[PDB]
C-alpha cells in the first residue's frame, strides 16, 4: 500500500464492482462475461480492478490497447484477455508472445499483421473480428469480405479465428436502430462458420437484451455503478453500486470582510461577512474549470465552489464552523445526490464516461474490499 | 532507458524547445533564481524528464503542487532545490524534512500544527517560504504582526529556517493596475522584517512583463512550455516562445460511408454525399475531450472535421479520398499560429491553454526529443 501526502483522493470500493459484475452474470448466466477494463477502468484502475474481478469468476476481459493488455499480464492477470482497438502491425509479434486476443478491422489490416509475423513467436494468434452493422466505426461492413477474412485466417494454422463481434450505436437510447443492428449482425454471422465467441451487448445491451444468439458480453461502465444512460436506469429494473468517491479536506479557512476579494483565477468579493475554504485538488486532477458555481458536500452541507477552478486548488464558500481538516465530498458514490456522477457530468456538459475517465494520476486510489484498504499513489510507483 | 509502446497515439515532447524557453528567463533575469514551475507532472510534459533536462541545463530549482510531486522528483535523482506551493498536511511534516523538500507556510495556525509533528527523528532543517496575502491574490498571510510573528516563530527553532517569502498575483496577465498595487503592498510587508535568502512575487506573466528589481527569484511555469499565459502577455512582450507539444495520431481504418449511412453514439453524422472517413486510435480517455466534435485536425497537410461523437478509445475525422491507414494526424500542433494551436484547442474547449495540457491522460505516451534522441515514457508498462 503506497503513502500519499496531499488530503485529496479517490475511494474505489472493489465490493461495488464484484457485486456489479455480478448483476451482469445473474442477468445472463449461460454467457462468458467479458468485463470491460480498458482506460484503466474507466479512472478506478485497471490491475486491481481485473485481480479483484478474477477472484470473483472473471475469466476473460476487454481492454482498448495491448499497452492495456500487457500491464494486466505484468500484473498476474492469467485470464483472456481481448484488444478492441487496432493493433499497429509491426507489434503483432508482442501480441503472440503474450497471448493477447486482437480485433480484426478489416482485410487490410489481417494482411499487414501477417507479413510482420516473424516466425520467433511459434504461439497461436486469436482473432476476433469485428463487423461494422452501422456504427460506422472500426470493422467489416461488407458479408463478401467477413467470408474472405476468415478464409485467410483458416489458411494459417497459427491464426485462429476465435469471435465475431459488433458494437451498437443507440442501445442506451429508444428506437429501432438497436433492432436493426442487431439483425445485420446475425445476418452477418449467420453467412460463415461461427467461432467459439459471438458478442455484441456493452452494459446498455446487457442490460436490456437477451440476445439468445450471442454467447457472450461486454458490461463496461456498469460495473463500475453506472448507466449508461437514465434511459437504460429508467427501464431496467436491477440495482447498481457507484463505485467511486472524490475526497479532499479543506486544508485553510479565511474570512472575508465586507468588500474584501480574493482571486482564484477570477475574483470574488464578498458582500456579506463570508467564509471560504481552500481544496487541494484542482483542474490538473480532472476537477475541471467548468466545475466553477457547482455544490459539494461539506461535513453535510452543501456549499459552492466560488471564484474559478486553478490548477492545484479549489476555493468553496463555506459555513463558519468549517474548518482545516473537515472532509469534502465532490463525487458521491450515490446516484441521487448532488455529487453524483451523473450531476457533475451534467455540470460538465458532458457524459458519466468522461468524467471518471477525467480523473488523473495525481489522485491516489485508495481501494475498499471489506475492512481492507490499500492505495496506489502513480506518482510514487 | 526508452519504454515501448503499442498503439499509434502519443504526445511529442521537444525538450530542446523547453531548455530554450527556460533560457529566455535566464536571459532576461540573469542575476534571479529561476525557481521552475514542473508542478502537475510539468503541465502534462512529464515532471521526471523535463527536471532531469532542466538540471543539465544549469536549473537548480523548481517548484511543484504537492510533497508527492516532489518525493517523484527525489526518487528519479532530482537533486536541486524544491519548494512545495501547496499546504502540506500537518502530519507529513517529517518526510518533507527526510526528503530535503521546501514548504509552504500559508498561516501562523498551519506552523503550529507543523511543528507539533517534528518527531524530533527527521534532524535536517526545515526550509519555509511565507505565502503572503497582499490583498487581492491567493491566500496566505495578509496582516504584517502575523509575518512577524511567524518568521519569530521560526527563529526560536534552530531546525526551522525562513528561507524565502513571496505572493501570487492576482491579474498579472490583464492589463490593470492591480499588480502595481499588489507588489507595492509586498515590498511593504516583506521591508517590515528580516529579508530572506529568496523573494519572489512573478510567474510567467510577471516574469515575462516586469523585472522586479526587490525581488530575487522569479516562477515561470506554462511558459517554460512554450504557451503564453494570455493573448495579452503575448501581444505585449516580444520575445519568443516555442512550443513544446504535439499530439499525434496514426489512421487505423478508413471507410467509405454512402448517403444515408451514420457514425459513432446517438449517429450525430450521417452522410448525405459519399465522404470518406477515418478512423483515430485516440479519444476522451486520452483527455482528447468530447467537445472536440466539430474541430478540425491536420491530416498530411489537409485541415479536416472531427465528425460524429467523439469516444473513449476513437475519434472519427471527415477526411480526402487519398487519406489511408498509416497517415499520421496532428490533433495538437506546436506552432500558436495554428488551427490545431493549443489556444485554438482551448477555445473549442472553452476553456484555457493550461486545461488543455493538464487533460492528456496517462495513457498517452511522451516521446521525448533532445537533438537526434528519442526516448518514450509509457506509464502503462511501468
Amino acid at each position: 500500500s503506497d503513502k500519499y501526502y496531499r488530503s485529496a483522493y479517490m475511494n474505489v470500493d472493489l465490493n461495488a464492482v464484484a457485486s456489479n459484475f455480478k448483476v451482469f452474470s445473474t442477468l445472463h448466466p449461460n454467457k462468458t462475461v467479458m468485463a470491460v477494463v480498458k482506460a484503466n477502468a474507466y479512472g478506478l484502475g485497471s490491475v486491481k480492478v481485473a485481480r479483484h474481478l478474477m477472484e470473483n469468476g472473471a475469466t476473460f476481459f476487454a481492454v482498448a490497447t495491448l499497452d492495456e493488455a500487457i500491464e494486466l499480464r505484468m500484473h498476474g492477470i492469467t485470464a483472456k484477455i481481448l484488444v478492441l482497438g487496432v493493433l499497429p502491425a509491426k507489434d503483432i509479434d508482442k501480441a503472440i508472445q503474450h497471448r493477447v486476443a486482437l480485433t480484426v478491422p478489416s482485410k487490410q489490416w489481417l494482411k499487414e499483421a501477417i507479413k510482420n509475423i516473424s516466425g520467433e513467436q511459434e504461439k497461436k494468434l486469436w482473432l476476433h473480428i469485428k463487423l461494422d452493422t452501422g456504427m460506422g466505426r472500426l470493422g467489416i461492413k461488407d458479408t463478401n469480405t467477413y467470408q474472405e477474412v476468415i478464409e485467410i485466417i483458416q489458411q494459417y494454422e497459427q491464426l485462429v479465428f476465435e469471435g465475431v463481434f459488433t458494437h451498437f450505436a443507440c442501445a442506451d437510447e429508444p428506437g429501432d436502430m438497436t433492432t436493426e443492428q442487431y439483425q445485420r449482425f446475425k445476418d452477418m454471422v449467420n453467412e460463415a462458420i461461427k467461432p467459439e465467441y459471438i458478442h455484441c451487448q456493452n452494459s446498455a445491451g446487457s442490460l436490456l437484451m437477451d440476445c439468445q444468439f450471442c454467447n457472450a458480453i461486454r458490461p463496461g461502465i456498469s460495473l463500475y455503478g453506472y448507466y449508461p444512460s437514465e434511459y437504460v436506469q429508467q427501464k431496467v429494473k436491477v440495482h447498481l453500486k457507484p463505485s467511486v468517491q472524490l475526497i479532499a479536506n479543506v486544508v485553510q479557512t479565511k474570512t472575508l470582510q465586507a468588500g474584501e476579494s480574493v482571486s482564484y483565477g477570477a475574483t470574488y468579493t464578498a458582500t456579506d461577512p463570508t467564509t471560504i475554504a481552500l481544496l487541494p485538488i484542482g483542474y490538473a486532477d480532472g476537477y475541471l474549470r467548468i466545475m466553477q458555481g457547482s455544490f459539494v458536500n461539506v461535513n453535510g452541507h452543501q456549499c459552492e465552489v466560488i471564484g474559478r477552478v486553478c490548477m492545484d486548488q479549489t476555493i468553496v464558500k463555506v459555513p463558519d464552523q468549517v474548518k482545516a481538516g473537515d472532509s469534502v465530498i465532490l463525487i458521491d458514490n450515490h446516484r441521487e445526490s448532488p455529487q453524483s456522477v451523473e450531476v457533475v457530468a451534467e455540470k460538465q456538459h458532458t457524459i458519466n464516461y468522461e468524467v471518471l475517465c477525467n480523473l488523473s494520476r495525481r489522485l491516489p486510489r485508495i481501494y475498499h474490499d471489506g475492512d481492507q484498504r490499500f492505495v496506489t499513489n502513480e506518482l510514487l510507483k
